[PDB]
C-alpha cells in the first residue's frame, strides 16, 4: 500500500517502484567505493515515485496510478537494508521525467494528479563509516548540479512547495544616484560597461522613474557582446593601420561576390538556398490523408554552439545546444522542417583510466568545470538524446582532443579545450513562400508556443524536453503545410534572454510594438518574479504572431498535437513595449523600443600581430612504426563509433549516406547525404572542415584548411557547380588573449575576402564564441588553458543524384589507387596529429597551396563522379595519407600495396602530412583516362599512382625496393578501435563493449550479406494498385511519435491511402477504427518513453474505455491487419489484453548494452504465421534499428520455450556468418534467441522492433548489394499487406 500524507493544500502519495540499476552498474558503484576506501558491503537502489494530488483517488484510479508506475526491466527486487539515501532533483526544479509522466497521468484521466516526480532510493550497507565518509558516499550517488540527497522519503514534500509570486523590485536611481545602477549591476550580474551604465542612467533620468530589475536585465542581454556581436561589428586597427572592413563585412563579401542560389542570408536564423522540385509527402488538413505535393523543397542550414554550459553540465549543455539549433531551423521564415543534424566536440586530453597515452599530461583544471572525459561521456549522450527523441538523424560530425604546452604566438603556454566546443547544426527544408516573414497586422495575437516556464536561464545547468519540441514542430508543420493559409505571420525561436529577447525581436522584425500580460504566460513556478518569468531561458519555446481571426484554427492545430500555447499579448502600431501584471496590478515594463534597443558606440579594436616561430620536429624518438601506432590512438583520428551509434541515422526515411560505410559498417564516411523527399534521388549533402591546431602556427592557414577540408570531404558527392556549396563559419576564439585578435582578423580576411570569393563559395550564415579560455589557481600559481583560434566550416549543398556518392570502401576488383596531393610536395608536418602525439607543434603547417588547383580538384572530382569513374574516395586530413589509406582498407576489409617513392625522400613527411587532397580508387582499365582527366584541370604533377587494393590482410608501404611500413590491416584496425572500445567500456555495459571490440579482430567476418527467398523486384501489389482501389491504413501516432511520415510512404507505395490518425483524433471521435481494415503503430518516442517505452501510449488506450473498446473491436474482427514497429511494437505488446493470440508475447525492455542502439543489423525471416512476411521466410538482410528498449524479456524460461514452440517468432538477429546470435552488436539489444519480431496465432498482427519502413528504398540502405533496383526486400512487407486485403 502506497504512502499518502498532507503536503500544503494537496496530499502527496509515495509509491515504490522497481530496481533502478543493473548488476554491472551496481558493480561499478561498489568498485568506485572500494577505490575511494569507503568500505561499502552492499548497495541496492529502487525508484520511488511522488504524486502531488489536488484531490483524492478512488480505488479504481489508485490502481490505475499504480499501474502507470510499473515499468522497466524486471530486475532482482530486495527487501531494503542499511542506510537510505534518496536522490531527487533539486528543490525548485522539475525534471523532464516529471513533465512527461504528468502528461501521461492526465491523458489517462487522472486530473487529480497535479505533478508526478521521481527519485532513486539507495540502500547502502556500510556499518563502519564516519559521517564525513557518508558525505563522500552521497557525493558518488548524485549530480551536484541538478540533484540533492535526502535522508527520508517524506523530504520529497520539499519538491512540491508552492511559493507566492515575488514582486517586481525597482533599482533606486532617483534616491541613490549612479551607485544604485552600480549595486544592481553587481547584484544581478549584468556585467555592464561604464558607457552602458551611462546610457541607462540618462534614459531613466530622462523618463523620471526608477528602472525595474526586469528592464535592466532585459537591456543587459540585448546589449551583451554576444547578442550584439560587438567584436564582429568592430572597427579594427592592426599594427597601426586602420582596416576598412569589420569581420562581418568581410563574411558578407562572400555573398556580394557569390549570390548564386541563395534565397536568404543574414536576415533570419537559418540561411536558405535553392533545393529541388520534388514530391513533398504530408497529411492534408482537410482529408487527413498523406499525399505527395510537387513543389520546390528549398534547403535551410544553421550551425550553433553551446560551449560554456557544456563545461558545467555536459548532458543538458549538449542536449539544449541541439534543442536551440532545432528551434532556429523550425522558426525559419514562416515555419520550416528540420531534416538532419551534425555534431562537433573539441575537448582537452581524455586521460582514460588505464589507457593513458604518451602525449597526455595532467595540467589540472578549475574545480567548477568537468573533465574532458566527462564531457565526452555525458555530452554526446545529451546531444543524441535530443536528436533521437525529437526525431532528426545525426549524420556527420567531428571530434578533436587537444591539450598541450606549446611554444605558440604568445610563447610557451597551455593550449587546449577546457572550455569545450560543443557544436550542433543541421539542414532542413522550407517552402518557397515561407522563406520571407510577413508584415505584422495591428492587433495580431502574440503567442508563446511550447513549455511552461521555470527559473532556468546553477544558472548554466540547462534542462531538455525533446518531446515538447517535437509536439511544437508538428504544429509548425501543420502551419506551413497549409501553404497560402499558413496562419503563422511571423515566428521566432526563444533562446538567450528568454521572452525578453524573443518578443521584442518578434514585434521589431514586424515593425510593431507589443503589449503583454505577464499572468497569461504559462508557468510551472508560481513563485517566479516578473524578471524570472520574462527572462528565464526555459527550453522548447517559440513566439509567433497570428491574426485574431486565425486563432480558432491555431487552437485546433495545437490541441490535436497536444502542444501547449498561450496568447500573451497583442501587436501595437505604437512602437512601445508594455508588460502588465494582473496579479500585482502594475506594469513591470513600460518603455519605448528605441530606448530599450539603444546602441552605445561601436567597438574599436586596436591590436598587433603576434606570430610564432616554428621549431622543426625533433624526430629522435619517432619511427614510422611507432608513429602509426600513436596516431591511430589519437582520439581525433581514432574510430568514432561511440559518437555515431548512440544517435539515430535513419529517422525520416531520407538518409542515403550515414557515417557507417560498407558491409563492415566502419564509421569513415566523409560527408552525409539525404534524399530531398521520400520519392526523389535529388538530395542534400553536409560536410565539416576544421583544423584548429594549425592556428597555433598560422591563423590564416588554419582557416583556409577548414574551408579546404569541407570541400575535400564533400567532393565525391554529385553536386556539379561549386557555387551550389554554401558554408557556415563558426568562429571560436579567446578574444583578447595575446595575438588572437589580429589572428582572428587575418583568418576572417583570409576566407571572406580571399579564398571563398575566388572559389565561388558563399558564407551566408555563421556564429562566433569569443571567450574560449579557462583560468584557475592550481598551486600558489595562476593557470590558464587557452584554445587555438578554432574555425569550424560546415558545407551544405544540393545533390543532383544521391545514388552516385562514393565512400572509402575499397573494391578489390582490378584497380588503381591514385593520390591527389594538393600539398604539391610541401609535406608539412607542423601542427599535425604526428606532431601532437610526440608532444610537439613543429615548424610549418599545411595550407591551401594553390587556389586554382583546389577548385580544379573539386571540378575534376565532380566530373569523375558524374561519369561513374570512381570506385572509392577518401580525403586526407588528420593523420595524413597513412590514415586515409588505413581507413579505406578498414572500410574495404582488404589490403593495400603502395609505393611512396615519388612523394619525397622524407617518408615520415610523405605519410603524415595533413596537406589537402586524398586517394581515389579507379578501375585499372580507367587509370590512363582518369590521369588525363585530372591533367586537364592542371593537376598532373600532384597526381601519383600509389598501387592497388588487394584481397587479404596486408597493409604494405614500399619505397622502391625498401619496405617502409608493413602490418596486419586487422591489427591496425583494432588499434584504431581502441579509443571507442575504452569509451564504450566505461560508459556502457563493458561486456557489450568488449564483444563489439573483439569482433573487429576476426578477419573472417564476411560483413553484412543477403540471401533472398523471393524476387525483390516483383511487385505483387501491382495488379491491385492497377484497379485504382486503394484501401485505407490508419497510421497511428501519439504525442512524441516521429517516424509517421515514412511509414505512410511505405504503405502508399504498396497501394494504400495512408491516413494520419493521432490518438487525439480517436479520443475526439474524428476517426473510428471501424472504417479501416489495416492499422500501423509507428515508431519514435511517445511521451519520451517515460514510464517505459510504449506504456503511456498503451495505457492511455486501456484507461479510456471507449478507445480501448475500439482497439479491441478492431483486433477481434476476422480480416483486420495490424503492424507495430519500434515504439508501436512496444505499445502493442502493452495492449496484449486486447489482441487475440498474443498471450505468449514478450515485453521489450532496456537494451543489455544500457545504451541507445542505432545500427544497421542483419536479420533473418523465420517461419511463423505472419501474413506480412509471406514469401520471405529464409531471407536474410540488413534492417534499420533505432532503440534503447528493444530487448525481448520473458516472464521466465517457461514462457520463452512456449513462445518458441508456438512458432510465433518472425524475425531474428543473426551474425554475419548467418547464425542466430545474442552477441553484441550483431544482436544490438541482447534479445534471447535473437528475437525481434513476433506474430499472433492467426498471423494477422505482427510486431517488430526494427524499422522496415525506413529502408524500403534501396537508396536509404546504409549498405546494400550493388545489383538491387529501387526496392529493397522490405518493400514486400507492405505489398503483402495490400495483397492480403485483396
Ligand atoms: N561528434 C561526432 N558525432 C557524430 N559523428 C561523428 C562525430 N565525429 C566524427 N563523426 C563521424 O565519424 C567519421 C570519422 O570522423 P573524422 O575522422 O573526424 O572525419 P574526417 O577525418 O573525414 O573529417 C565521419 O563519418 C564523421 O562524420
Ligand atoms: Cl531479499
Ligand atoms: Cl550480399
Ligand atoms: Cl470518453
Ligand atoms: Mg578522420
Ligand atoms: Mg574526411
Ligand atoms: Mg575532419
Amino acid at each position: 500500500g502506497s504512502g499518502l500524507v498532507p503536503r500544503g493544500s494537496h496530499m502527496m502519495e509515495i509509491l515504490r517502484g522497481s530496481p533502478a540499476l543493473s548488476a554491472f552498474r551496481i558493480n561499478k558503484l561498489l568498485a568506485r567505493f572500494q577505490a575511494a576506501n569507503l568500505q561499502v558491503h552492499n548497495i541496492y537502489a529502487e525508484y520511488v515515485h511522488f504524486a502531488d494530488l489536488n484531490a483524492p483517488l478512488n480505488d479504481s484510479e489508485q490502481a490505475q496510478l499504480t499501474r502507470l508506475l510499473q515499468y522497466g526491466p524486471a530486475l532482482s527486487s530486495h527487501t531494503p537494508a542499511g542506510k537510505l539515501l534518496l536522490v531527487t532533483p533539486r528543490p525548485g526544479t522539475i525534471s523532464p521525467w516529471s513533465s512527461k509522466a504528468t502528461d501521461i497521468a492526465h491523458n489517462c484521466g487522472l486530473q487529480q494528479v497535479d505533478r508526478l516526480e521521481r527519485g532513486v532510493a539507495y540502500y547502502i550497507e556500510a556499518s563502519t563509516l564516519t559521517a564525513e565518509q557518508w558525505r563522500q558516499v552521497a557525493a558518488e550517488l548524485h549530480d551536484r548540479m541538478m540533484e540533492t540527497v535526502f535522508s527520508s522519503l517524506t523530504d520529497a514534500e520539499k519538491l512540491f512547495i508552492h511559493h507566492q509570486p515575488a514582486p517586481v523590485s525597482s533599482v533606486d536611481l532617483l534616491g541613490e544616484g549612479r551607485q544604485a545602477l552600480i549595486d544592481a549591476n553587481l547584484r544581478l550580474g549584468l556585467a555592464l560597461a561604464e558607457d552602458e551604465i551611462d546610457y541607462l542612467q540618462e534614459a531613466f533620468t530622462k523618463l523620471g522613474r526608477n528602472p525595474n530589475d526586469i528592464e535592466l536585465y532585459m537591456f543587459a542581454q540585448a546589449n551583451s557582446e554576444h547578442c550584439r556581436h560587438k567584436i564582429f561589428n568592430a572597427d579594427w586597427i592592426i599594427d597601426g593601420k586602420p582596416q576598412p572592413k569589420s569581420l562581418f563585412k568581410m563574411i558578407k563579401n562572400t555573398f556580394e561576390t557569390t549570390p548564386d542560389y541563395v534565397l536568404s542570408a543574414y536576415k533570419d536564423n537559418a540561411a536558405v538556398m535553392e533545393g529541388s522540385a520534388v514530391g513533398r509527402y504530408f497529411a492534408d488538413h482537410n482529408t487527413g490523408r498523406y499525399d505527395f505535393h510537387q513543389e520546390p523543397a528549398h534547403i535551410l542550414m544553421k550551425v550553433e554552439t553551446h560551449n560554456h554550459p557544456t563545461a558545467i553540465s555536459p548532458w543538458p549543455g549538449a542536449a539544449t545546444g541541439s534543442g536551440g539549433e532545432i528551434r532556429d531551423e523550425g522558426a525559419t521564415g514562416r515555419g520550416a522542417k528540420p531534416k538532419a543534424g551534425l555534431v562537433g566536440f573539441s575537448v582537452s586530453n581524455l586521460r582514460i583510466p588505464g589507457f593513458e597515452q604518451p602525449w597526455e599530461e595532467d595540467f589540472g583544471k578549475p574545480e567548477r568545470i568537468v573533465t574532458a572525459l566527462d564531457i565526452m561521456t555525458e555530452g554526446p549522450l545529451g546531444g543524441a538524446a535530443f536528436n533521437n527523441e525529437f526525431g532528426r538523424p545525426a549524420l556527420t560530425g567531428y571530434f578533436r582532443t587537444y591539450e598541450e604546452k606549446v611554444n605558440s604566438h604568445n610563447g610557451e603556454e597551455l593550449r587546449g579545450y577546457h572550455k569545450p566546443i560543443m557544436l550542433a547544426g543541421g539542414i532542413g527544408n522550407i517552402r518557397a513562400d515561407h522563406v520571407q516573414k510577413g508584415e505584422i497586422v495591428v492587433g495580431a495575437k502574440l503567442i508563446v508556443l511550447g513549455g511552461p516556464a521555470m527559473n532556468i536561464g546553477f544558472a548554466s545547468v540547462q534542462r531538455d524536453n525533446p518531446e515538447m519540441e517535437r509536439r511544437c514542430q508538428e504544429v509548425i508543420d501543420r502551419c506551413w503545410q497549409l501553404g497560402d493559409a499558413n496562419p503563422i505571420l511571423f515566428i521566432h525561436d526563444v533562446g538567450a534572454g528568454g521572452l525578453s529577447n524573443a518578443m521584442p525581436e518578434l514585434v521589431s522584425d514586424g515593425g510593431r510594438g507589443g503589449k503583454f500580460e505577464l499572468r497569461d504566460i504559462l508557468s510551472d513556478e508560481p513563485g517566479m518574479s516578473p524578471l524570472e518569468i520574462w527572462c528565464n531561458e526555459s527550453q522548447e519555446r517559440y513566439v509567433l504572431a497570428v491574426a485574431a481571426d486565425q486563432l480558432p484554427l491555431f487552437d485546433e492545430l495545437c490541441k490535436r498535437e497536444r502542444a501547449p500555447y498561450a496568447v500573451i499579448g497583442d501587436a501595437t502600431e505604437e512602437q512601445h513595449l508594455s508588460l502588465h501584471d494582473n496579479h500585482f496590478d502594475n506594469q513591470p515594463i513600460d518603455l519605448p523600443l528605441d530606448v530599450l534597443l539603444g546602441k552605445t558606440p561601436k567597438m574599436t579594436r586596436d591590436v598587433q600581430t603576434l606570430k610564432a616561430k616554428g621549431d622543426a620536429l625533433n624526430r629522435a624518438d619517432i619511427t614510422i612504426a611507432d608513429a602509426v601506432k600513436r596516431v591511430l590512438h589519437l582520439p581525433t583520428v581514432a574510430e568514432k563509433t561511440f559518437l555515431v551509434t548512440i544517435g539515430d541515422r535513419t529517422v525520416t526515411g531520407m538518409v542515403a549516406r550515414d557515417q557507417m560505410v560498407g558491409p563492415w559498417q566502419v564509421p569513415v564516411a566523409d560527408c552525409a547525404v539525404t534524399t530531398a523527399s521520400l520519392d526523389s534521388y535529388y538530395g542534400e549533402a553536409m560536410s565539416i572542415g576544421e583544423r584548429a591546431p594549425v592556428a597555433l602556427l598560422d591563423f590564416a592557414a588554419s582557416a583556409r584548411l577548414a574551408v579546404g577540408e569541407a570541400l575535400t570531404n564533400i567532393a565525391a558527392t554529385q553536386i556539379g557547380d561549386i557555387k551550389r556549396i554554401k558554408l557556415s563559419a563558426n568562429w571560436m576564439a579567446a578574444a583578447g588573449h595575446p595575438g588572437e585578435d589580429a589572428g582572428l582578423y587575418d583568418a576572417v580576411k583570409a576566407v571572406g575576402e580571399e579564398l571563398c570569393p575566388q572559389l565561388g563559395l558563399t558564407i551566408p550564415v555563421g556564429k562566433d564564441s569569443m571567450s574560449m579560455k579557462t583560468r584557475w589557481q592550481e598551486g600558489n600559481e595562476q593557470r590558464e588553458m587557452t584554445s587555438p583560434l578554432s574555425l569550424v566550416i560546415s558545407a551544405f549543398a544540393r545533390v543532383e543524384d544521391v545514388r552516385h556518392t562514393l565512400t572509402p570502401q575499397l573494391s578489390t576488383e582490378d584497380n588503381a589507387l591514385l593520390l591527389i596531393d594538393l600539398g604539391k610536395g610541401h609535406n608539412a608536418l607542423g601542427a599535425t596529429a604526428l606532431a601532437q602525439v610526440y608532444r610537439q607543434l613543429g615548424d610549418k603547417p599545411a595550407d591551401v597551396r594553390d587556389v586554382a588547383q583546389l577548385k580544379g580538384f573539386y571540378d575534376a572530382m565532380q566530373a569523375l563522379v558524374a561519369a561513374r569513374k570512381l570506385l572509392a574516395w577518401h580525403d586526407r586530413s588528420d593523420g595524413g595519407l597513412l590514415v586515409t589509406l588505413a581507413e579505406m582498407a578498414f572500410a574495404g576489409h582488404c589490403g593495400v600495396q603502395v609505393d611512396i617513392a615519388a612523394l619525397g625522400d622524407d617518408h615520415l613527411a610523405a605519410l603524415f602530412n595533413e596537406e589537402l587532397g586524398g586517394v581515389i580508387q579507379v578501375r585499372a582499365e580507367d587509370r590512363d583516362a582518369v590521369e588525363a582527366l585530372l591533367a586537364q584541370y592542371g593537376l598532373a604533377d600532384c597526381v601519383h599512382y600509389l598501387g592497388q587494393a588487394l584481397a587479404g590482410d596486408r597493409f604494405v608501404i614500399t619505397a622502391n625496393d625498401q619496405t617502409v611500413f608493413s602490418e596486419s590491416r586487422t591489427t591496425l584496425r583494432v588499434w584504431w578501435a581502441e579509443t571507442t572500445w575504452q569509451m564504450q567500456r566505461l560508459r556502457d555495459n563493458p561486456q557489450c563493449a568488449d564483444q563489439e571490440h573483439e569482433a573487429k579482430a576476426n578477419d573472417t567476418d564476411p560483413g553484412l550479406n543477403v540471401k533472398l527467398s523471393f524476387d525483390i523486384n516483383e511487385d505483387i501489389a501491382a495488379p491491385y494498385i492497377a484497379t485504382g482501389a486503394r484501401p485505407k491504413v490508419a497510421v497511428l501516432r501519439e504525442q512524441g511519435v516521429n517516424s509517421h511520415v515514412e511509414m505512410a510512404a511505405a504503405f502508399h507505395r504498396a497501394g494504400f491511402d495512408a491516413i494520419d490518425v493521432h490518438m487525439s483524433d480517436l479520443l475526439g471521435g474524428r476517426i473510428g477504427l471501424g472504417n479501416f481494415h489495416a492499422l500501423v503503430a509507428c515508431g519514435g518516442f511517445s511521451y519520451g518513453d517515460v514510464l517505459g517505452a510504449g506504456e503511456g501510449w498503451a495505457k492511455s488506450i486501456l484507461f479510456n474505455h471507449r478507445v480501448r473498446d475500439e482497439f479491441e473491436t478492431f483486433f477481434h474482427r476476422p480480416q483486420t491487419l495490424a503492424l507495430g514497429v519500434c515504439n508501436g511494437c512496444q505499445m502493442m505488446s502493452n495492449l496484449r489484453e486486447l489482441i487475440p493470440g498474443s498471450e505468449l508475447w514478450p515485453r521489450f525492455v532496456r537494451n543489455h548494452s544500457d545504451r541507445f542502439e542505432a545500427r544497421f543489423s542483419l536479420v533473418e525471416v523465420t517461419q511463423s504465421p505472419s501474413l506480412l512476411l509471406q514469401g520471405m521466410v529464409g531471407s536474410q538482410m540488413p534492417i534499420a534499428v533505432s532503440h534503447g528498449e528493444g530487448r525481448v524479456e520473458v516472464r521466465d524460461d517457461a514462457h520463452l520455450a512456449a513462445l518458441e514452440s508456438k512458432g510465433l517468432v518472425a524475425l531474428r538477429y543473426v551474425d554475419n556468418f548467418g547464425k542466430v546470435t545474442e552477441t553484441y552488436p550483431a544482436n544490438p539489444n541482447g534479445s534471447p534467441n535473437g528475437i525481434t519480431a513476433v506474430t499472433t496465432e492467426n498471423g494477422r498482427v505482427t510486431i517488430m522492433m526494427p524499422h522496415p519502413e525506413r529502408v524500403f528504398r534501396t537508396v536509404a540502405n546504409s549498405w546494400h548489394p550493388e545489383n538491387w533496383g529501387e526496392d529493397s526486400p522490405w518493400m514486400r512487407i507492405f505489398r503483402n499487406a495490400r495483397k492480403q486485403l485483396g
